[PDB]
């Protein structure tokens, strides 16, 4: 059942008022699990470490290499639930 739960969680995040701002480490965690859930293992070329943020995103994603889709969705959903328990209401 994780796939549909995950889709809804993503929608909830996507819909957040453009006002709410989350800290970067949290955003990165959401990001890496989002990528690992949807695309799977990192599949792009390593960006230059000179492009700081793009590189940080790359390494975050790379760091969850080999986590299957279901565990990645669960981790994404657990992080969101931690901050927004009512997200699926
Ligand atoms: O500017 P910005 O806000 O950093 O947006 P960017 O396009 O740079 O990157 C945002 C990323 O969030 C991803 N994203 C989209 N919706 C998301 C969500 N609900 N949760 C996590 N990541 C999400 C996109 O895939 C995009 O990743 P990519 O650039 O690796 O393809
Ligand atoms: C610092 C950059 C962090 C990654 C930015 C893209 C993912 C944003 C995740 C949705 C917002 C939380
Ligand atoms: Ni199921
Ligand atoms: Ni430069």
């Amino acid at each position: 059942h994780m796939a549909q739960v995950f889709e809804e969680c993503v929608s909830f995040i996507n819909g957040l008022p453009r006002t709410i701002n989350l800290p970067n480490e949290l955003k990165l965690d959401l990001y890496k699990y989002y990528k690992q859930s949807t695309i799977g293992n990192c599949n792009i070329k390593e960006p230059s470490a000179h492009k700081y943020i793009d590189r940080k995103k790359y390494e975050a994603w790379k760091s969850v290499e080999n986590l299957n889709r279901e565990d990645a969705q669960k981790r994404y959903v657990d992080i969101v639930s931690e901050i927004f328990p009512y997200w699926q209401d």
